[PDB]
Parts: C-alpha cells; sequence; structure tokens
C-alpha cells in the first residue's frame, strides 16, 4: 500500500477545511484576534523569507553534493513542515476571540471542543503532509532509481529539520523574550502594555508553530531512517510496507481522535488522546496482518513493537500532567512553599523537576529495550541478528511519533486557551469566563509539558537508530572493512569518544547558556522599546504592536545565526580535528544529557507556571505570598520554552548532519578511527 | 624510597602542631568560639559513632568477604581521614574569634595570615596522612603478601570513601539546612541581617559552614588522594610496568608534601595573594618533583621525563581551574557582576542569568580537563601483549596526570578552611557589633573564601573526571580475575557503547543522579524546616533579647539529616547494584557512565553559580549595605544557589566516585549472577 499514503495524507487539506471552516463559523475582542495575524503575519512573512534565502543557497549547494538529485526532495522536506504550520497558524490568531465568546455563553464544553478543534487543524494536517510527502517521493523514487532510492528522499529530512531548528530557538527566544519583557515591565495580560499581543503571539510561535514544527522532526527522521534501516540490512520490501500502514492507520486513528463526541471536566483531553492510541494499536495489530503476509510470530512482532512506541506516549501524559496538573501534588508542594519566600519555592520547585524526568526515562528504557528483545527474536554475521535488535527499536520510535498527530492536536489547544485568557483579561470581561480560560490555559501548560516529553523522549529513541544509520555511511565511505574496525573503535573508553561525551554535554551548556543570556538581552531591548514609545504619549488611550513584533524577532533572528550555526560548526570540527569517534561521543553525552535536563526543565517550568495558577486562582492578588509564586512562574518560564525543548530538536539534528558529513569526515580523518 | 613516604608524612602531624599552637597563641569574643566547639564536639561526637557503627559491622563483613586480611587496612583507612579532620575541627572552632580580634587593630594582612594559618593545620596534616597512611601498608603489604598485595591496601579506599560520603551528603545537609533555616527566620520573622545574634541559627549557621567546606570538603578531596594512588599503582601492577614507576611516585607525592609545606609560609593587599601562592605552590612542586623525579629514579630520557610531564599536565590544571573559578566567582571579575546588576530588575530574571553564567562557566573546567588527560594519554602511551598492552599505557598516562592533579590537595584544602574560618569571623564581627571597617574586611576575607570554595569544588571533581575512566579499566581487571574463576576477547566487543544494556544504563546513570540529588534537596529543604519550626518553640518561650540551646540545635539537626541520609545514601548504593546485576556489567558500566557525563558538568554548573550568587550579594551587600529591593533580590538568588552550592554539587562527586569503588567491590559478586560474560537482557 505505498500508493495509498498519498490517498489518506492529501485529505488533511480536506480535514483541515472542515475545522478550519468549523472555527470560521465584539469590538475590543477582535481588533486583538486580528492583532495576532497581523503581527504573526509580519512574524512568518520575514520568518520564511529569509528562511528560504539559506534554503535555495543550500538547496543549490545540496544539488551540487550530490552529484543523481536530491537537493529536490531537500526543498519540498522542508515546505511541507512550514505548509502545515501557516495552516495551523492563522486558525490560532482567530479561534482566540472565538473560544473566548464561545466559552462565556455557551459553557465549559464549548471552549474545550472549539480550542480542541482549531488545534486538530494543525495536528492532523501535519501529520498528514508528513506521510504524503514522504510516500509521494517514496514511491517516486521507488521506481525512478532503484538500489538505494530510500537514501534520496532522506535529504528530504534534513532539510525539513534546518527549518524546524529556525523557529525552537528563533520562536523559543521570541515566545520567552516577549513572554519575559512584556510581564516584568507590567510589574499579566494587561492591554496597558504591547507585550501582552507579542507574548500570545508568541505563544503560537513557542507550542503552535515552534513545536508543532519540532515533532515535524520526529516523523521525518524515523521514516527515513526505518526504512534506511530495512534497506541497508537486507530484509525484504515486506517490512518497508508495513510501516506505511501503520502510519496511515495512526492518521485514521487520529482523524478519529479529534471527534470527541459529552464533555465535564479537562480529563477529556488525557481519554481520547489514550484511547486514540487503542484505537490505532488493534487497529494496527488487525491491519497489519491483513495486507502483509508473515510468519505468525514475526507479524504480530510489527504490531508489538509499535504497541509498545504507542504506549509510551499515554503513559508519559499520565507522567507530566501527574507532576504538572495543579489537581495534583508536586504542584501543590511548590505552591505552598510560596508562603515561605521564592528563594525556598525555587531550589524545592527545581527539585520536583529533576524527580519528574526519572520516570519518564524509566518508561522509554524499558519501552525500547523490550521492542528490541521482540523484535531480535523474531526477525551474514552476529551483527545481522543485533541489527535486528536495534531496528526492533527503530520500530519503536517509529510507532511513537506515527501518532504524532493527535499530539500536536494538543500544543494548538494549549496556547489557543492562553490566548482566549488574554482577550478576556484585557477586555474585562466576566469573571467567571475569565476564569475558565485560565483552567483551560494551566490544562494547556500541563499538555505543553506533555508534548515535551512525547518530543523528547521520541528523539531518545531515534539517536541509538540513527547511531546505526551513521555507521553504515562512514562503512560506505571508508569502503572509496570498517565494520571490523569501527566496532572496536568506538567502544565507549576510547579517547575521542568519552572525551567527546564531555565536550557534547559542554556544547549543549554553550549552546543552551547562549540561548538563555540572549532571549534575556533581547527580552531587554523590548523592555527599552516600550518605553520609548510609552514615554511619548499616555497607554491609556491607545503600528505598536507590529513594532514590538518586528524588533523583537529581527533581534532574536538575529542571535539565532550565532548559537545556531556555532552549534553545526563544533561538532563538525571535532568530527574533523579529533575524528567520527570524537562526534559519536558528542552526541552520546548530549543525548544522554539532553534527553534527562529538557524533561528536568520542560517539567518544572510547567510546574511554576501551573503552581501560580493554582495560588492565582485561590490569591487571585498581589499578596508576598502570590509575589513569590510569580518569580518562580518566569524562572522556569523561559528555560521551559526556549532551553527545554531545543535539545530535541539539536540532538536530533546532531545525527542529521553527521550522517551527511560522515562522506566528508571520514577522508578529513584520514584515518579508520583514530584518537589524536 | 618507599619507606621515606611515611617519615615526611608524620612530620606533617608534627609540623600540623606548630600551627594549631600558633594559632592558640574577650568576654564576648570567648564564649562563641567556645561555642563553635561545643557544637562541633556533639556533631563529630554523634558523627563518629554511628560512623564506626557501620564501618565495624561491614569490617566485620569485609573480613569474611576477603576469606589474607585486608579489614584492617579498612579500618585505619577511614580513621586517617577523620583523624586530619578532628585536628582541623578544634582550629576552625577557635580561629572564629581568634582572626576576629586579630584583623581588627592588627589590619588585614593579620586576619590574612591567621585564617590561612589555621587552614594550613588541615591541609597539610590530611595530606600527609594520606601519603604515610598508604606507604606505610604499601610497605607492609609489599613484603606481607606478595602477588597482589596492592588490591588489599586498594580496601583502604573503599573503607575511606563510605565516610566521605557521610559527611558530604551528612555535612553538605547540615551546612544548607542550617544555613537556609537561620537566615529566612530573620528576614521573615526577626527581620535583621544574617548572622545576626537574636536567633540561634546563627550559631547553627557558622558550625555548619566548618562542615560544609573544612569538612565535608576536606575529607572529601582524602577520596581523591587515596582512590588514585590505590588505582594508579593498582594499574601500574596489574599493567605489569617494572617497580620502578611504583617507587618512583611515592616520592613525587613527598615532594608535594614538601611543596604544600612550603605553600603556606606565605606583604599583603589584595586577596590575589591566594591565588599566586596556590599557583606558585604548584610551580616550586613541578619543577622540584622534575629535579627530584631523575635523582631517585633512572629511566630513558625521555621517559623519565614523561612521569615529570604527566603529573605536571594534572598539577597545571588546578591553578588553571583556580583562574577559572575565580573569575566567574568573584564579584572583582565581570559574571558575579552581570546577575549583582540584574537585581535592579528583578529576582527571577537574576536567576535565570545568574543561572547561564553558571552553566559556560563549566565548559572551561571540562575543556581543560580532557585536553590535560588527551596530551598525558599521548605522551604516556607513546612512552611506555596486545594492541590493548600500547592503550593501557596511555589509560595510565591519564592516571599519573589524575594522581599529579589532586596530590597537590594539601594546599586546597588549607584554602577550604581559610575561607569558612573567615565566615565564621564574618559572623562574630556583625553579632557582637564590633567596628564597622573590621567587620567589613571580614566581609571580603568572607567573599574571598567564596571563590576558594567553588574553585576547590572544581578542582576536587576535575580530579575525578580524570579517575574515572582509570576506575574503568581497574574494574575491567576486577570483572577479568573474576571471568577466568578470555573476558578480554568479550568485554571489549561486549560494552561497545552501542550495547542495549550500556545505552541503557548511561540514561539510569544520569536518572540515577536527579533522583539521589532531588531527594537530597527536598530532604535539606525539609530537614532545615524542622530547624524552622524549632527555634519558634524556643524563641517563643522566651524573648531573644536575653539569652543547653546550641546543643540542641546541633542536636536535632544532625539526628534529623542523618536519618534522611541513610535514604539517599543507601538508595544510591542499590540502585547501581540492581541495575548491575538485574540487566548485567553492562548497565553499570553505562550507568557509571552516564553519571559522570552528567556529574562533572552539572556539579560545576552548580557549584559556580552557587558561588556566584553568594559573591554577587557580596558587592551589592557592601555597596547597598541596606535592606533595599535592589538587595532582596540579590539574597533569593543568594538562598537558591545557596544548598544547590554546598550539598547537591559536592555530593554528585562523591556518588559517582564511589559507584566506581562499590562496583569494583562487587566485581566478583555481580558477574557471578549475571550468569554471563556480556548480556544485554
Ligand atoms: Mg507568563
Ligand atoms: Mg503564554
Ligand atoms: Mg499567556
Ligand atoms: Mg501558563
Ligand atoms: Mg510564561
Ligand atoms: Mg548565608
Ligand atoms: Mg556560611
Ligand atoms: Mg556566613
Ligand atoms: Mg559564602
Ligand atoms: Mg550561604
Amino acid at each position: 500500500y505505498a500508493l495509498l499514503g498519498v490517498i489518506l495524507g492529501i485529505s488533511g487539506v480536506i480535514y483541515a477545511v472542515y475545522l478550519a471552516v468549523w472555527v470560521l463559523r465584539n469590538e475590543k475582542m477582535r481588533f486583538i484576534s486580528q492583532a495576532i495575524a497581523t503581527g504573526a503575519r509580519a512574524y512568518l512573512f520575514r520568518q520564511y523569507r529569509t528562511l528560504a534565502v539559506l534554503l535555495v543557497i543550500l538547496a543549490v549547494l545540496i544539488l551540487v553534493a550530490i552529484d543523481g538529485l536530491t537537493a529536490l526532495a531537500f526543498i519540498v522536506g522542508a515546505l511541507g513542515s512550514m505548509l502545515a504550520g501557516y495552516l495551523g497558524m492563522y486558525v490560532t490568531t482567530r479561534s482566540a476571540s472565538r473560544v473566548a465568546q464561545a466559552a462565556a455563553t455557551g459553557g465549559m464544553g464549548k471552549a474545550l471542543l472549539v480550542s480542541w478543534r482549531a488545534g486538530a487543524v494543525m495536528g492532523l494536517s501535519l501529520a498528514s503532509i508528513a506521510l504524503l510527502l514522504i510516500s509521494g517521493f517514496y514511491l517516486v523514487f521507488r521506481s525512478v532509481l532503484p538500489d538505494d532510492w530510500a537514501v534520496p528522499l532522506v535529504a528530504l529530512g534534513f532539510g525539513a529539520s534546518l527549518v524546524t531548528l529556525f523557529m525552537r530557538v528563533g520562536g523559543g527566544i521570541y515566545t520567552k523574550a516577549a513572554d519575559l519583557g512584556a510581564d516584568l515591565v507590567g510589574k499579566e495580560d494587561d492591554p496597558r502594555n504591547p507585550g501582552v499581543i507579542a507574548d500570545n503571539v508568541g505563544d503560537n510561535v513557542g507550542d503552535v508553530a515552534g513545536m508543532a514544527a519540532d515533532v515535524y522532526e520526529s516523523y521525518i527522521v524515523t521514516v527515513t531512517a526505518a526504512i534506511f534501516l530495512a534497506a541497508i540490512l537486507g530484509l525484504p520490501t515486506q517490512f518497508i510496507e508495513a510501516i506505511i500502514l501503520f502510519a496511515a492507520l495512526a492518521l485514521v486513528a487520529t482523524f478519529a481522535g479529534v471527534n470527541l463526541l459529552g464533555v465535564k471536566h479537562p480529563l477529556s483531553s488525557i481519554s481520547l488522546a489514550i484511547y486514540a492510541t487503542i484505537g490505532l494499536s488493534v487497529v494496527l495489530f488487525f491491519i497489519g496482518a491483513f495486507t502483509l503476509g508473515l510468519d505468525s510470530t514475526k507479524a504480530l512482532a510489527l504490531a508489538a513493537t509499535t504497541s509498545l512506541g504507542a504506549v509510551i506516549a499515554p503513559l508519559i501524559v499520565k507522567i507530566t500532567d501527574y507532576y504538572t496538573s495543579y489537581n495534583y501534588g508536586p504542584v501543590r508542594k511548590i505552591a505552598e512553599q510560596a508562603k515561605i519566600s521564592p528563594a525556598t519555592v525555587i531550589i524545592t520547585g527545581y527539585g520536583v523537576g529533576l524527580m519528574s524526568a526519572i520516570p519518564v526515562i524509566a518508561v522509554i528504557v524499558a519501552v525500547l529495550g523490550i521492542s528490541y528483545m521482540i523484535g531480535y527474536y523474531t526477525v551474514f554475521g552476529e551483527l545481522s541478528k543485533y541489527l535486528a535488535g536495534i531496528f526492533g527499536t527503530a520500530m519503536a520510535s517509529v510507532g511513537l511519533l506515527v501518532v504524532a498527530g493527535i499530539i500536536i492536536t494538543a500544543d494548538s489547544y494549549g496556547p489557543v486557551s492562553d490566548n482566549a485568557g488574554g482577550v478576556v483579561e484585557m477586555a474585562g470581561l466576566p469573571d467567571e469566563v475569565r476564569e475558565i480560560t485560565d483552567v483551560l490555559d494551566s490544562v494547556g501548560n500541563t499538555t505543553k509539558a506533555t508534548t515535551k516529553g512525547y518530543a523528547i523522549a521520541s528523539a531518545a529513541l531515534a539517536a541509538l537508530v540513527l547511531f546505526i544509520a551513521l555507521i553504515f555511511e562512514i562503512v560506505y565511505s571508508a569502503s572509496k572493512d570498517m565494520i571490523s574496525e569501527s566496532l572496536s573503535g568506538l567502544q565507549l573508553i576510547n579517547a575521542n569518544v568519552l572525551i567527546g561525551a564531555f565536550l557534547g554535554v559542554a556544547l549543549v551548556y554553550f549552546f543552551s547558556s547562549r540561548t538563555l543570556e540572549a532571549v534575556g538581552r533581547t527580552a531587554m531591548e523590548i523592555v527599552e522599546e516600550i518605553r520609548r514609545q510609552f514615554r511619548e504619549k499616555p497607554g491609556i488611550l491607545e503600528p505598536d504592536y507590529a513594532r514590538v513584533v518586528d524588533i523583537a524577532t529581527r533581534r532574536a533572528l538575529g542571535e539565532f545565526l550565532i548559537p545556531g550555526l556555532a552549534a553545526i560548526v563544533l561538532p563538525l570540527i571535532t568530527g574533523l580535528l579529533l575524528g567520527w569517534n570524537a562526534l559519536a561521543g558528542l552526541i552520546m553525552g548530549a543525548i544522554v544529557a539532553g534527553v534527562p535536563r529538557a524533561l528536568l526543565m520542560a517539567n518544572a517550568g510547567g510546574a511554576w507556571d501551573n503552581a501560580k495558577k493554582y495560588i492565582e486562582i485561590q490569591g487571585l492578588k498581589k499578596t508576598e505570598m502570590h509575589k513569590a509564586a510569580v518569580i518562580g512562574d518566569t524562572v522556569g518560564d523561559p528555560m521551559k520554552d526556549t532551553v527545554g525543548p531545543s535539545l530535541n530538536p539539536l540532538i536530533k539534528v546532531l545525527n542529521t548532519l553527521s550522517v551527511v558529513f560522515t562522506y566528508v569526515i571520514v577522508s578529513t580523518n584520514i584515518a579508520l578511527g583514530i584518537w589524536p
């Protein structure tokens, strides 16, 4: 069913129009909702503009680097994600006023389903775009250039990661640089300062756009890495045709996931995502045995491996939901610490962030470990079996992210409720209706953390699969064998490998701490900019929002190239100056440190944010107790949405440039495996 | 010259009495100095009491586990460090009042040398105790039981690490649980500056100061001096190199004791004198080591200089970390003012950016420890049975480097007692309302000490990073000995980084450290709350205006802190054991990998930021010197990085280091449970 990948995929626009026309179904509410669009307009118009500049130049560079041709698949790969991004962005800006007007007089359900449908637009679209764009080029290359046709479409992944890197560090900086600069100049969502629109425009850039594009990396890298695996091993094409079927059902499981046909409490979100998976699993178990014929133990192995990747997601949902929701303790543990002081709640609110990372880690290892076994016992040398093992882990990581559609649907429901939460406080809407937007926002805050777990954890499984894929790229370049030398050259105790593991964990500090000082300083350029305008005339009686948008992006994107390119070079220099061993260690320590830390922060930031919401509804005042809880908010605030989610686009892309330069780096090493 | 290692060592305690009697050379000033002693008394009396309980029980267990005998060296090994601790404890309690009275009327020099002399007591003694304690049992075991006599004396390291674990997690908790409980009750209920006499937390804090950096840190570094000499000597023995190397290293260490005996001698102006002496206390050691090294031992000119070059790389890195942390930690330098100025905005903004300058302060240390062992790896590889026989000459070149780095520990611990002793004086002056100017100079000695304690965390942790790979190779030969009753062919191809259990372990190793630190953070944060409540019950009874009570606050904090200690302490012992047996030795090899990969960068990330927030407070606390919205922000950052500075940062290092020390003890016990050479179940 290779051709079928396009059939159901193109229905994304078919179904995105349904939800788009669903959202398209006040004076002050319209201007602010329209302001989010104009702000997001100048953002994307300027973000895609410079984005295409570097894409075409590098697409021209990749065209000569491949010389068949691959820059063509390189280009559309990036265009696919951005297309689903522009589709979901125009929805979020309009939802801010839609869900606000719907919730106030309709009830809690009206808000939950409206803000949820606005998110189903992006989730189902992007997932649809990913499947059809690879299945389209997969079938084209399948018949076009035999003998490793899957590799050409794999460059579609690299070009698509370059753009997710763009908005994660760019949108991540902008999302928090505005949230930070707007919050403290007020000391929230007060109309006096223009930072309220720059923040909410950031909300759609941090979690709606920046995060949704990030997970696009998960859906594209594993399908290209998993297909690339089954090819390089020499296994039958039965494996490659089954994975495309599992993916299509995930689109079917996410097409059904978003129906949500009586809403009561915000638990409805977790239940649907929970059963949107089982509906996929058993439908996958059953459709898997239908299209392909394999020995019963081997065919279920595919259904069992992907079932392990799909199940882990609801588990991370229930975990982060526990450590993040104010309904549950670990949030009240720190919110109560507000009575003492901010420093004391900081350290202990930091603490419960650490212990919130180990449960996710405990699952991702046990989950891929079981998939490794089942895939190893079911499906030329001792490695040929071991490779069947790491492939069992590839199937797991693939199964995890193929259901990405349902999770991104939630990363747009959270911020859209954040937008609604802003619309009500600045427009001074009724107390009750402006409070429910906050709980929808606090539930959304539990969602963004859940997706960061879903995003980062899925990356951890791919790294070891990308490791093996990187090897076959250094084996191919070595011949122009290596298996006998690299195996005994990359044992963890080798000189380059251990140093790299320290430079990989040291590089991530230099990358994240460079981002933190940048976002913190560019925000100061927003804080300074506000004074420039507010000093001229009084903010009582009101371009101005477009100014804060354009100034913050070009200053944020300006810094982006510094760490973004610095994170590109330092691995390259170590990869060539020391060797591929050094980068293998650099990518090891990075994946080993990045996955736990980003969880430590992704969860803690959400906890401090939800901790404020819990006391901001009870306290709901400027009390020395609440003032302390706000300090914890803005600390974990940018570290939550800027550096936390950036380790994932670093780790995954960190193996994505090394594999493209294995031919370029191995020839520079002038040796098979070196420690000098 | 193996016997000489003991001769000069015992002269350290002989010489330590000179400075101890030198420091021993007012009414309100006398009671507080004696109160620190009674507090340190009830602390050590209760710490050594339970410390001997588990030591004897396990010493009896180790006696049957070895069945020659090795529990004897197990006992004295731990006793050596504690002896240098009790010598420095009685010194620090007396220095609080001594240095205060000396600085006020003599000048800045009088204070700088007195608080420094009080530290030379601990530094020179402990380093002396370490050298004589190993050369003593080394020479005894060299002639007692040939054929792997070095292994029995290696058990001296584990037993000594078990207790350094005691005070790092225990003293670390106590130091910040008291520092925390005393600080916040002054701002929330009392409304007074820290180190104020009204609340009993002022004595509990300063008593903690001597336990966090003076005792907890100095005892921790004893782990560095003991583990590498046993691991490096164990390497040269197991590697098959000539005994010429084993006799030379004992001389280099003695030279370091001579280079540190001269280091403490110390015209005075700015606290830069500390960095200059510690910088030149190394070169004086290096060239003196270069010179005495060629005299006693004969080796090929290129091969003999290799020893002087390898250890010279371990010795030079320390002053480099000193100048690095001194830059990121001292208010004299930028990165501190970067955040102190952010106090004008808000605490959250200075928190995030004060956190930032902590991260980039970790990459310079990492950049050096890798370059240093890499060059030693090369020089040791090209100078000194299979492809491994040459490669092992490399990691041993790294062992010599790690050995060379920590043999100069004496000069650094001398500084870990100068920092808090100035903190003690800093407290003595503000509560006794001593002259403004002289109580301000104690603060600069306190802020300079803050520049010292962070430097030692770098010095402590970095030396551990080089030893880890040495401990990896040493643990391998312990599983090779148990496997035969070959492994080279199986483990090499069984522990390549992509193995199933190894990668899982690397995630469980970095995950376990979170479970250990966040369990420690919640404990110290909650047990401190047991101190805050304790103050109220006593302060509620009678007014704190007009003053047993100090002995209670000491006794209550220890039994509650030590009570929690067993939870992470034993949990950190088990979880590696479970992974080592449930999954295999591959899993623990990965668990110890991810731990060293996260611990070395993490502990630096925190040790430096915590020190920066404290020094950031100091710069604005003298200019502002008031309760200003600007100063309040710098205090919030202080107490955040405050416990993360002295509890989690310095406890990760004794976790990783002890993790390779317990796993090597179970190589015989864990490999038989795995029921396979290398498996990924
Ligand atoms: Mg906010
Ligand atoms: Mg927001
Ligand atoms: Mg908001
Ligand atoms: Mg929020
Ligand atoms: Mg926020
Ligand atoms: Mg303090
Ligand atoms: Mg202190
Ligand atoms: Mg103090
Ligand atoms: Mg201090
Ligand atoms: Mg302190």
